[PDB]
């Protein structure tokens, strides 16, 4: 009875850590299927292009897919060209870049978690670094190797090289270990940067921790009560419009908010501690 | 009890992302059945025609199938030739191309997801590029290859070539990697174009985000109340016609909307912020 | 009936020892997957960097992840730059370092439990100590070994050495046993330090054991009653704001605490035995 | 019906013998995983240090872990430095060492049960005794053995010895049998010492067997009544503090015990047969 109503409280409270644990568990299973089934490195001069597309192009698709599912990116841009000065208020001319910077950093999580799993499985970097064709970065790999390392390097993945094939097995291990070092430098420097910008946004907040816990509770059920007021006023408007069509009647007037009140309740909210309002709908009711 | 009435809320809300995830999971399993069971490349002079038909003809079938299932393409064209000026209003003469462009771009999703999975499995491009017979694009494939690369290229898929059969294994890998580069160029440039036209359509909207959320709620249950009014007036009309046939009576008059009211409620809706009407049935009731 | 209501009492009472037993059971299964599936030591001159990154970089990620999930690190830092003297009171100028020292030692548990399991499975230390290149610490390993121990030491993991390959099997055992001795010195000296600072914090407490048991019961259900007062005052504020918007009314006044009362209830609590208060909200009510 | 309410009486009554049977079943399964999966003896000069750490370091961790889980070690030390003379009463100046001696001997059970199972599986002692390097205790092992027993003894675990390898099988059996004799001498002398100090503490008791059975029944449900009086007085204090914050009222006074009564009920109890009190809370109520 109460055993099932006591575990769902502890699960719904920790809901922002199972969403990230599921986003990281799907990238691991998707990277162990692109390299096993679809990736096979050609031993040609297109080595640099072929390995640099299986690395960065699945990270570009996940960036655009995070702008589609972000519900507060359509809340900001819808109706922009009607009056472009309602997103740029004259009192706070810099909150547009704070919100737009919050959309970008929130959708960079899945590109970063793709570039780290793909670098901790060093099959894409080994195919890409073999076709380097550069003066620098080639003496580092071919340090104590024979004279034909500077030309037959881009064949080391397929074997197929007349260079005593146990040097080909220790030229693969030197490239499969330069990517796993780079794969850990990306997790360590993106976790530190994600904590440095989160703590700076909370240290510079306008309210303390107790008022911020009421602000999040009000903003979560102002949207639940909005879905029930829209759904109740739409059942009464469609019943008025369908009885005056089949019976050829004249309708009673239907009171609705005007266009000036619809656009004034859609502006961007910024907290003021002199008159403490918790939403932009709270501000237009208390002022009018 | 309430655990089953709390997961279906989170599933029906995210309903436009499981439909596209099911459309992408069916194209993958359909492309891995044509190339395994039905496709076998002939090593002939019909190499170009055979591989270019398994690429573009299953994408032409899915384009027409997206016009049959689009419910707002029959809402626009039914009764066109009675009065063609009800689709071309004189106030807004350009909305006909906005609606027609929305039909085309919404049915181009499944052709694009076919050409990407087919190019990421490079069996159709390798059979097609072998029979190119062109001056350009033939020196790129036969760069460091012997003299009989310019004539025996169209046999490389079947083997069957007296050209030292390890060059035939590195001419297959060079063609199976030019299609996977081209496959990622299509996903990366169609995901960017799909976001550029969706964001431009919302930035140029007439209403803000809050009024657009009531417009979508009213339009969803105006169709639900329309199906219950049609089903209620058809049960009363069929009972009147059947009692006056078997008993040879004369019927009472049945009030129904006239022909001029049926055609006025079927026009194309366009929002005006001076008189805010949320449908074209709402406009003919409030005006008459 | 009462059999299920008698074991959940004994499980929820011992709740701080199943969270640590689950934190230690997940580190063991995560370390037996990095060394088996992903770690393969190269026999090169990058031996020192490769083995020292698989040791300390997964312990840097778990340190930052313990600052995110700590609920009393945001309770201290939110709203810091509005008035920085509310975290540094003039009466108790040193409690800021007692709370900050409690956040750090509580999040150092999972880094320490990573470095112990990684040293009791001596694969990361064997790859890293082989590339030592130092005057000291090299005569200890190469004590009764031949002359080529001082140059071909970094190849001992891959084999591949012309040094009579049964000396290569007793040079691996001498390095796989110097890490397991260091793995037990870390558990034995972190368990003694975790008891010395816990017993010193309780011996220097202001209240005895009986008053401290009431303090923990009050602080546990002041948070439960706070979540039900926030959820009740937010259902009444959103109902007031949505009836005055759709009907264009003027609202009744809504009594709420002022901004000066919100910030005084968010300060840092310190016990005084002259006037015994159990929270900072209890102190501002009894004083005003 | 009553079949389940008649076996749980016989199980909860014998609760101090299933806790020790489960503590001993976990040490056996934990010692058969260290010596099988993680222990591999090097044949080097670090034989003494390697085998003496796998023996005594898991016994030092279990000693500190028995101070953390002992609920009457925090009952004694919390608030010690406020007034140190409440743990050292002038009438009974030696009860502090009786309680501290009861904490130490009750947490030595799991260290002793580790050293006995680890010595009845003679793998740790065989690795450590091979590197003895002593004048005594080496003639006992090398009694009827050849001349190279005094130098090649520390290699006997790995084999690897040119000493007619059937003498290497009877030097392992002589060291794997000196530890099992030492393993049984530890269980025989710790079971006799545990009965000798338990019977001496009960023979020197102040009450007889019948009064001691009421004392254990009262002390067991003074703690159950204390958890319900704390949980009832904390629900009334948090409701008073939250209604005077959101409504800006002034509160009624809340009667609570003073600081002098909180510390007098936290002292150390000792029985007196002149005025028979069964707790230290029973003493301060009957006296005041
Ligand atoms: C990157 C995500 C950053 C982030 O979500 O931090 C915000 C949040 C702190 O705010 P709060 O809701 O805990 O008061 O932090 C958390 O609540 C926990 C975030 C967990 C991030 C790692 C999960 C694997
Ligand atoms: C359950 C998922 C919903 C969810 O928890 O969203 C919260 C989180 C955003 O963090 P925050 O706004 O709560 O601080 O957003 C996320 O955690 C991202 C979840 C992505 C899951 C995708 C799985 C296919
Ligand atoms: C997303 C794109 C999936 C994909 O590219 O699969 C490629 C693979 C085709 O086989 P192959 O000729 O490339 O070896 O397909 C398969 O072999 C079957 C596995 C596909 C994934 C199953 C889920
Ligand atoms: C892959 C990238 C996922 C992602 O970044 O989604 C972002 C979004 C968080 O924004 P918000 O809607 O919580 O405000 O997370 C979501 O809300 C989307 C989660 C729902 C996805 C469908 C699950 C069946
Ligand atoms: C100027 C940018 C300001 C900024 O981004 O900080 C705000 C935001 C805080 O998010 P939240 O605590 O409200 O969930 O912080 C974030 O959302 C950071 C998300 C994590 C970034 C990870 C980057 C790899
Ligand atoms: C290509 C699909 C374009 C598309 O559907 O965008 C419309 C919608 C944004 O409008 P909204 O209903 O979220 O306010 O976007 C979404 O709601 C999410 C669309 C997700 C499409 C990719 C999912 C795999
Ligand atoms: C349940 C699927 C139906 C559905 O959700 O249709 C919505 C979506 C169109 O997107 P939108 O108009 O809601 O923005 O249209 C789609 O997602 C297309 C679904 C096609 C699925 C076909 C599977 C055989
Ligand atoms: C839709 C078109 C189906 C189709 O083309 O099947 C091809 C195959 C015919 O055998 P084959 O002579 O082409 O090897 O058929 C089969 O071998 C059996 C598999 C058919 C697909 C299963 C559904
Ligand atoms: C060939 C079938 C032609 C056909 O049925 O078209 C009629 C119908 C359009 O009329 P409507 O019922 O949608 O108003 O179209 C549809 O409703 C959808 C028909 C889709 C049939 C193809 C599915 C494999
Ligand atoms: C293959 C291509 C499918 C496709 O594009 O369907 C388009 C249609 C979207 O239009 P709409 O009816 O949602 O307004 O989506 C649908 O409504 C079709 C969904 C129903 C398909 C049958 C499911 C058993
Ligand atoms: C002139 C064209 C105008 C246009 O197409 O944009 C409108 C439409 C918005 O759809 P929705 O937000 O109402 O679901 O946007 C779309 O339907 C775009 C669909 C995605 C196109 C993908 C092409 C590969
Ligand atoms: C390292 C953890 C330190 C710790 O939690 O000690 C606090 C607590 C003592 O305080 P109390 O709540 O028992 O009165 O101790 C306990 O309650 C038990 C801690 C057990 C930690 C090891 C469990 C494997
Ligand atoms: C159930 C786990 C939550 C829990 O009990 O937290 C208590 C403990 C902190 O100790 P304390 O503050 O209670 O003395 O914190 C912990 O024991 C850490 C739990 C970490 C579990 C992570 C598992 C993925
Ligand atoms: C988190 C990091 C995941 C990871 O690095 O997996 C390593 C491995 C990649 O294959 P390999 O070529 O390195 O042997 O992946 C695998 O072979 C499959 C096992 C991955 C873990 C499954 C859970
Ligand atoms: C990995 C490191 C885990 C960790 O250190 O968690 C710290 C936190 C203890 O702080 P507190 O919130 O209990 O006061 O413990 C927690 O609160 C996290 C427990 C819940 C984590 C999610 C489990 C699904
Ligand atoms: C100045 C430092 C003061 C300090 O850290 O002691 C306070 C804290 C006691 O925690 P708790 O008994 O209130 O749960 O003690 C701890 O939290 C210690 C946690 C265990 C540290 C283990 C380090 C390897
Ligand atoms: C059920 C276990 C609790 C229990 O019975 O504690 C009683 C016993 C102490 O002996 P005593 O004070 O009853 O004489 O303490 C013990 O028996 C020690 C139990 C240790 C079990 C640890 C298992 C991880
Ligand atoms: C606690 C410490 C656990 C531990 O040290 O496991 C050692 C072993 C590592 O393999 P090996 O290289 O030492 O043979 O790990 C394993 O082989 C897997 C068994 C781990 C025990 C299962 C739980
Ligand atoms: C390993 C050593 C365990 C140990 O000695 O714990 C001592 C403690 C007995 O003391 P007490 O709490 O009965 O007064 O026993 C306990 O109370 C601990 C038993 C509960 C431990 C958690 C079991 C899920
Ligand atoms: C001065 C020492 C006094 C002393 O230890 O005897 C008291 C105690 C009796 O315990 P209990 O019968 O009250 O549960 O006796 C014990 O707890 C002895 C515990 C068993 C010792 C085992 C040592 C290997």
């Amino acid at each position: 009875m109460d055993a099932f109503q006591g575990i769902l409280k502890f699960f719904l409270n920790q809901k922002t850590v199972i969403g990230y644990s599921f986003m990281a568990l799907l990238t691991v299973g998707s990277e162990r299927l692109f390299s096993v089934v679809a990736f096979k490195c050609p031993c040609s001069t297109e080595n640099m292009t072929y390995g640099l597309v299986f690395l960065f192009a699945p990270a570009w698709v996940l960036l655009i897919l995070g702008f589609f599912l972000n519900n507060r990116s359509w809340r900001l841009f819808t109706g922009c060209c009607v009056n472009p000065r309602k997103i740029f208020p004259r009192g706070h001319s810099c909150r547009f870049f704070y919100v737009l910077g919050q959309i970008t950093l929130s959708s960079l999580v899945a590109p970063v978690m793709w570039l780290s799993v793909a670098l901790l499985n060093g099959t894409f970097y080994e195919c890409a670094m073999s076709g380097t064709r550069s003066s620098g970065l080639l003496e580092l790999i071919c340090k104590g190797k024979p004279k034909e390392c500077w030309e037959e390097l881009h064949k080391v993945s397929c074997g197929k090289t007349s260079m005593l094939p146990t040097v080909n097995e220790e030229l693969k291990l030197s490239l499969q270990a330069q990517s796993q070092i780079l794969g850990w430098c990306l997790i360590c420097s993106a976790s530190f940067f994600s904590l440095l910008t989160t703590c700076y946004a909370r240290c510079r907040s306008k309210v303390s921790y107790l008022q911020l816990s009421f602000w999040k509770t009000y903003a979560q059920k102002e949207k639940e009560q909005l879905e029930n007021t829209f759904l109740d006023y739409a059942n009464k408007l469609s019943e008025r419009n369908l009885k005056c069509f089949f019976e050829n009647k004249r309708p009673d007037p239907f009171p609705m908010p005007t266009f000036a009140a619809w656009e004034a309740a859609s502006e961007l909210h910024s907290f003021h501690q002199s008159q403490q309002h918790y939403s932009t709908l709270h501000r237009v009711v208390d002022n009018g």
